[PDB]
């Protein structure tokens, strides 16, 4: 079916589905129940930034979130990754809301991936960055409450005119253009993703979170992937 | 209809359609009849390389072809470009054959474009390079005699098993993913394309040429765009 | 002697030395008396951004300054450049003050240059960006009132503790590491520079300006290059 | 004193100094006696390519050598690195010869490093690539038998006019410009180095090897760092 491997920004502790006691960031492998996690003191009204890294060589999944003047969080997961995801995949981001609400916003999106080896010493690459999210991307793959064109930012969840974010939405955005993290002569595969985030929230118990993931090409939003589930996980934790 | 603006590598002088007396390189604007040209001493059996540049600021279309130890060619055309092509376009390459034959091969494909201004000081980009053209690109947009998977190269024209290139083909390859050379807060737009080429040819009168171009999204191959026409120009010079 | 070719941000009209009637930006070739200019409505207290571009091919010197929501300025000068500057040069920035005062500040510094051709299809490059200007760069070449380590910015002119900029200073900062814009097999040379600027100023007649330039390696500050002169021009307009 | 941390290409098994029974690649930390190693089947007369990677986050030292059609080698060492090397360092390459001889040649040199975090979301970078090693680099830091200007390559060891490599030499080349792998707001530091190599050798027992390393700024060649030692290790294994 539809598979995914992503890094989640869980501001809402959902201990039910083995979700911890506090808002955190975790690496989900085909599962919402992160394989690893790290306490994450969210910052209401502040601009954040998250970074991911992984080597075909080292075979490790690391990510780090942060805000200025503030101390950061670190978490890593050891994963070959070649047996999980396909040679050819797609990249995107998302976040859901259901019982409560919250803004789920990214002002910037930078993406680069490289493939090497082939001792041919050529290398094959794709990189790219955003910041002014106009209306009608075209190279953008928006699905759900996802919207574009408000203030040159990309807002994934439902928010009202004044600024009355809704809680029943789920936003998913993926690049129209695929990626390649394989290659026969593949003896080195690298990719780095780093996007900005502005997470407000009236309620003192913000929800439900934000992430980043890869997935099929014919990938579609989960049906009841609202709130925790994350809008990437098909239901069954 | 279908529009295009490209840089042509015409190894075959077709003076009929105002084509010069010798194999050359020219900039075609909605027309095969280059606006500018420059004598180009082709090199049979040798690896070449072509480069293009253009600034939203300077508003000039420059390209330069070359081989090692050998002297290069230069040609430029002054063109705003914002009134010709759409905000959103697609990028590709191609070449045709009809009366005669020839290989029309590129071993490498590098592409970068940047958009700036918005005094926001963010910038929005996309870059990427190829060299090992596997079978079933996916991020590749092949149309016609275009093929992939022979020796980690991209061969656009029809060539037989042994190596008996055909003469009735036309190969066009474009990136699956669109590009953006607009932007409201657009006060600077840049893009650089550079790919490799291996042009053999038994006959002492090789044909018919190779190029590079942008075009619509629903762009389709010309019908009788074989040989000179170039497989980008819809017939009517 | 000491030569320079730079792009000046003249907020102070000094018509005496053929300086126009209003604060502007101009391209100085061995001379302060810009070869070209363009009205420039400075923005007190606002963050700016300036961009430069030039091709060995097109052989044109273009730059563009701007702030958000605000309209930009454009100016270009046609200059081969290979007869002016040396194969090997150095890059930097500066600004002076003498009769009046003003802050002359850059928060960010991005720099890339490429050399191509050699039909070898290799290319030789150097790029780099700054934003958090710590104390004791080392890769930084500071001379004069130039300082580093205040708020992760690079302030070139003299400013007091509270924030009482002085008017008798001149700040020049250049990369410790040289550059190369030559090459025998040189048939294409490219470089792009873009840095941020925060220009305050109590007085309603700010001074004296900011720029960007290349120069010798044994380059040294002008003696009376205070104010207009610019701290790059050796005196004699 | 003079410290170094590098990746060695040991084609000569020197079991005496705990050097294995076969030509290999190993990571030397202040010591020649690699912390890790991996059998490496060298290819006489063939073009090679080596790659290194390390994250401030993952804190792992990985490198991979290879030639076309041929199977590669992998080796990694877990090393924070912040307690070993200084905030500010220099980058280079080298190789020695003493009892026997061999060419120790690199045709290409690509280098990029990034510093992030500061939740400021700016990042500070430096990248660059070579391939045509002209005479008198200037941005190059050559020491010893190191030479430049033969065929647009960088040859570090002594070789005669015809092509009669010597065996008593040692070549070290480092970038004139320093690097920065620190930063207070440092919560992510990345760098990737990849250069080409052509290792000939008449004798069926080539020697002595090639590497890559960082070190002090006032770094100087070892005195008896000929052969194994490597010309980076000060003698005392
Ligand atoms: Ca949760
Ligand atoms: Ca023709
Ligand atoms: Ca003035
Ligand atoms: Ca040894
Ligand atoms: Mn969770
Ligand atoms: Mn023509
Ligand atoms: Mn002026
Ligand atoms: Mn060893």
């Amino acid at each position: 079916a539809d598979t995914i491997v992503a890094v989640e920004l869980d501001t809402y502790p959902n201990t039910d589905i083995g979700d911890p006691s506090y808002p955190h960031i975790g690496i989900d492998i085909k599962s919402v129940r992160s394989k690893k996690t790290a306490k994450w003191n969210m910052q209401d009204g502040k601009v954040g930034t998250a970074h991911i890294i992984y080597n075909s060589v080292d075979k490790r999944l690391s990510a780090v979130v942060s805000y200025p003047n503030a101390d950061a969080t670190s978490v890593s997961y050891d994963v070959d990754l070649n047996d999980v995801l396909p040679e050819w995949v797609r990249v995107g981001l998302s976040a859901s809301t259901g019982l409560y609400k919250e803004t789920n916003t990214i002002l910037s999106w930078s993406f680069t991936s490289k493939l090497k080896s082939n001792s041919t010493h050529q290398t094959d690459a794709l990189h790219f960055m955003f910041n002014q999210f106009s209306k009608d991307q075209k190279d953008l793959i928006l699905q759900g409450d996802a919207t574009t064109g408000t203030d040159g930012n990309l807002e994934l969840t439902r928010v009202s005119s004044n600024g009355s974010p809704e809680g029943s939405s789920v936003g998913r955005a993926l690049f129209y253009a695929p990626v390649h993290i394989w290659e026969s002569s593949a003896a080195t595969v690298s990719f780095e993703a780093t996007f900005a985030f502005l997470i407000k929230s009236p309620d003192s118990h913000p929800a439900d979170g934000i992430a980043f993931f890869i997935s099929n090409i014919d990938s579609s939003i989960p049906s009841g992937s609202t709130g925790r589930l994350l809008g990437l996980f098909p239901d069954a934790n």
